[PDB]
């Protein structure tokens, strides 16, 4: 002492070994390879809540669940509470109604809460009004070596409870609402655009030039061929090549991936749904989209409006999901809050550097280098964004910021592009596609030059798709989704890692990993004085 | 002369531009932002199909798709092939029936075979029994630029198919409907396990230890944080540790990466189905594939025999897929074949050198390093799985090759698993999951005994998974299926670039590239003459 940091866990997992290896030695198998559950705890309290006080079903039906507690009367009864699909049954283990007497004191003395247990007997209920199953025989069907933590644990901590997703799903099983919210919400995507005629494809992962957006790309290499490669930034291109082929509507719900930095709002992996449809403009997209989340507010409310939160308590607000969406232009709002209107050439020097000092104005300045690009978006970052709350599309960028984005037809110097503004957060972004082959050669030129200027967060030009679309690229919309951030949306949290099952975390030092198992048996200690 | 070797290509585009440039000073926009198209094509023949010969409907409504075929009977008649979702629809511009007679000369006139275009008109049918469009009104859409390849092309040729994805969809539509196949198999997985109460996840992409299989990663690395990660090489682990934490049903259809060797059966990324269900084992996962299959051949059909192929002809062959298949042993049926019935120990030496001279004995040899594991694996494979075309369920594996599999309860030194050969391929791989915790850790001792031996694809021990299987896994079924395998069986191809959009193809040489183009003119130049 006082060395030995993690002293009481080791010696219970050790100790836990030799009791399943005495269990086992003793004619027990503490992992029987197949136990038939004939009914789910959930279909079980569907089937069977309708029992009275002391009444008992002839039914013989088998469960099976993670043991979270033991309790015991006497010796000849003891009280489980077995969880499974994230709901409690309670097995009343009474020694008079259980076959096997010798199974029934051996097993009840070797249950270990953690333990996965299976349980064959008559569905009741008892007088204490608690829906149970009194058991003629029961087994371990796997032992827990560990010591589970109490319910709820690692609330506040998010660091242990998104390393280990195995035990917080288990000891805060409120979470599984979360994903389960998520996959609806993937399902819904899918069936909306199924039903339109979308044909659901997959676009390579692996790329050679990283295209569709504006990032820094993770680069790995391939051994056969000799060559590096990069993960997709964007399925963009590859969608478009597509619909370039002959195929009108397509879509992809896939892994998109991003060396940047990690917050609340941004994995390195993320999940987003791009589709594209021919013949289409951004005026049709915004309707599809405005039905297609007002369908999914309404499916869970059902009206199009939804309940929300607000330090971390219950306070409401409500955002409006209702048709139409609030429409605002990302030039007009920006000139309307400053006062001047922008001098015309916008990719010119002057208004270059009017922005640079509208910017100091509002104390609203870029990191190197400080492109016009970069400084309007810092400007409309700082200023506007900070009030977007409701459903609100921000629409016609200028093409400094599109170079995929077809010229606006009304507009000199903007483009037929929009932005989904949510909770001061972009959640889809659509344009009316450029099929001009000239221009978008020309906008690669004018991506180049910014790369040069020491953005490396500009797109490279793609020959591949330059010949694509040189050979007849059809008028058209297209859509991208962050499925992350609607499921954070929906599923009201804000933070990323609550959506995602195994976010990406820092590997914790030898420092923190100490000091966190010496929190364990620091209490673990003090609850065995 | 003779240089200059893409010549007549050049000229054509160069050509193309100045058309297209020229069309616009005249007053017309080659590239219109919105036209709406009423019907499509499939809807179009669906909905006027009845109409008789010379008969035509008082109904106005708007098409739009590629040119693919332009010929005139004189200056007042022209006719139009115009392709949408992969299917015909002729256009009749009569001039006496255009609204916009200077329109009418100047659309005909610059409209070129590639173009998409939109027309506005009368449903009929012609004399010649065509059914057809007769437009009062029409529009390029967008303007081809370079010289569309006649159909068919590159039949033979697969690299400038497969390099050219956007010119083989329109050359090759027939392609088309393996693609569609593809997205319908997809979505049958999905429904045969959502309607189970399975919940689709995604498991992270990025790793730090690459496990659930054995094969070679991908590596990058992330900036932020700096350090190496690993693209998966399977989600095995990570379900594992969802069915852990009291998800008892998951499944995810995604993408896999593996640093291997390129064929006709090997894409470095493709995509695969994983499930993990709980309180089941390997014959109820036969059942439940058995049923997949057997539906899926069946909505196909609706017999559960499939008819196939087999140079490259139509010769006829039949894949029964009635349940239930057929099943034999990995040793029992290679001991059949043998004569001599294997040693008892199959991890010592002894029977290490007897697999090694029954090897030569049958010509059958491993590249080093030649373990027990790898020796049996050559065995295997040149010796019984080329015989193995029907459906056949090759099932429990000894333990040296399978650190994943629980053992088995009856047969000593052998696992619990299968594995479903179709057409002398792999195409379902499923196990009685291990659940022992104890024999996990042993097992990835038992691999890191193989990595130290040379062997650089043996599985790698990972602590985080360790933990949360000791902290108690149910007894649990696994899955997983090759869907480009699957996809390849059911739209009867040898080849898994025709399933695959934009299969990984080794960037063409100058030398290649010469030639090819060099090859265009070729024929350009020789039907100029
Ligand atoms: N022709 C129109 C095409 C529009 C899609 C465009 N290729 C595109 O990729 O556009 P982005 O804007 O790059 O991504 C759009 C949405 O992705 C989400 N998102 C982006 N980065 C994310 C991250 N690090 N983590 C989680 N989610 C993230 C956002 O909700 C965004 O609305
Ligand atoms: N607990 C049971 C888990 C079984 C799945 C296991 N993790 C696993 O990955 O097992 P594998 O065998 O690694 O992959 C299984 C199927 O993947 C297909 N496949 C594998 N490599 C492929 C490739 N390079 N290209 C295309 N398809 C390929 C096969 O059809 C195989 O049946």
């Amino acid at each position: 002492h006082h060395h030995h940091h993690h002293m009481l866990s080791k010696q219970l997992f050790l100790n836990r070994c030799k009791d399943v290896e005495e269990y086992q030695k003793a004619g027990h198998n503490p992992w029987p390879h197949k136990f038939n559950v004939s009914i789910t705890v959930p279909e079980f309290i569907a089937k069977y809540s309708g029992l009275e006080k002391s009444q008992v079903s002839d039914d013989i039906v088998s469960v099976a669940g993670r043991v979270l507690s033991k309790r015991s009367s006497s010796s000849a009864l003891m009280f489980i509470d077995l969880h499974d699909s994230q709901t409690k049954l309670q097995i009343m283990l009474n020694k008079s109604a259980y076959e096997n007497k010798e199974d029934f004191v051996s097993l009840t003395k070797m249950i270990y809460r953690g333990d996965i247990c299976g349980f064959t007997g008559h569905p009741t209920r008892t007088k204490t009004g608690e829906l149970s199953l009194i058991p003629i025989s029961g087994m371990i069907l796997s032992p827990c070596l560990h010591m589970l933590p109490s319910m709820h644990y690692g609330l506040g901590d998010q660091e242990t409870r998104f390393r280990k997703r195995y035990l917080d799903l288990i000891v805060n099983p409120e979470s599984v609402k979360n994903f389960v919210l998520r996959t609806k919400v993937v399902k819904a995507v899918r069936k909306y655009l199924d039903d339109k005629g979308f044909l659901e494809v997959e676009t390579p992962i692996l790329n050679t030039i990283p295209g569709g957006a504006t990032a820094r790309p993770f680069i790995t290499h391939h051994n056969q061929l000799d060559i590096q490669m990069y993960m997709r930034i964007a399925p963009e291109l590859y969608l478009k090549e597509l619909v370039v082929g002959g195929i009108n509507r397509v879509y992809e719900i896939g892994r998109l991936f991003r060396n940047e930095g990690i917050d609340q709002t941004h994995n390195p992996e993320f999940t987003t749904c791009e589709f594209y449809m021919a013949y289409a403009d951004y005026n049709d997209i915004m309707k599809m989209t405005e039905e297609l989340l007002g369908n999914m507010v309404k499916d869970i409310t059902g009206g199009s409006t939804k309940l929300e939160i607000k330090f971390v308590t219950e306070k409401k607000m409500v955002l409006d999901f209702t048709a139409p969406f609030k429409r605002i232009s990302y030039v007009h709002a920006l000139e309307e809050k400053f006062g001047e209107k922008i001098p015309r050439p916008l990719d010119g020097p002057e208004a270059l550097t009017f922005l640079k000092k509208q910017a100091i104005r509002f104390n609203a300045i870029c990191a190197e280098p400080q492109t016009t690009a970069r400084v309007m978006d810092k400007l409309f970052g700082d200023l506007i964004e900070v009030d977007l709350v409701q459903p609100t599309f921000v629409c016609d960028q200028p093409q400094l910021m599109s170079p995929l984005a077809k010229y606006h037809r009304s507009e000199p110097e903007l483009t037929e592009r929009f932005e989904l503004f949510i909770l001061k957060r972009e959640i889809a972004n659509a344009y009316t596609e450029l099929n001009n082959p000239i221009v978008q050669r020309s906008n690669f030129e004018q991506q180049a030059k910014d790369k040069a200027a020491g953005d490396d967060e500009a797109q490279l030009v793609d020959e591949v798709f330059l010949d694509a679309i040189e050979h007849a690229f059809p008028p058209t919309g297209g859509w991208g989704l962050g499925i992350d951030r609607l499921a954070m949306l929906l599923a009201d949290v804000d933070n990323i890692k609550e959506v995602i099952l195994f976010p990406t975390m820092r590997p914790e030092d030898e420092l923190e990993k100490k000091a966190r198992e010496a929190k364990e048996d620091a209490m673990v200690a003090q609850e065995l004085a």
